[PDB]
């Protein structure tokens, strides 16, 4: 709850940090994951669920400024459904492509990570994404 800034955080830092020939698949996921992760956080604590917004939303408007701006006003379960660029998100699984590779480079770093919130994103990917593995 208080911790999804830390879980992503994390995950940002490891991407970050990772190898040039992963580094662009990595941050493929990175816009997906931050969504769903703050959807979940506006129906369980608004002042969180901003902040968390406000940090890391600025990771994104090069390639989704607008989707962005269009989600300052979701800060409610109410505001949710009202949202149409939130309703496209939660209506059907996001559409990743991603090496296999990618993705157990990925799932094993949350798994080693689980306590610190790996568990948490592993979750929001099982349930929030659709991977092409390639």
């Amino acid at each position: 709850p208080e911790n999804y800034i830390r879980a992503y955080s994390m995950l940002k830092n490891w991407v970050d940090s990772s190898l040039e020939i992963y580094k662009p698949e990595l941050s493929y996921i990175m816009y997906p994951i931050f969504i769903y992760l703050f959807l979940n956080l506006v129906a369980k604590n608004p002042v969180y669920a901003r902040r968390f917004f406000d940090r890391f939303s600025p990771d994104f408007k090069d390639f989704h400024g607008s989707e962005i701006n269009r989600l300052f006003s979701v800060n409610s379960i109410d505001h949710i459904k009202e949202n149409e660029v939130a309703s496209a998100f939660q209506s059907h699984k996001y559409r990743i492509t991603m090496s296999k590779t990618t993705l157990n480079l990925l799932l094993y770093f949350l798994n080693e990570n689980e306590s610190i919130g790996g568990s948490l994103i592993i979750s929001v990917i099982n349930q929030h994404l659709d991977p092409n593995i390639v």
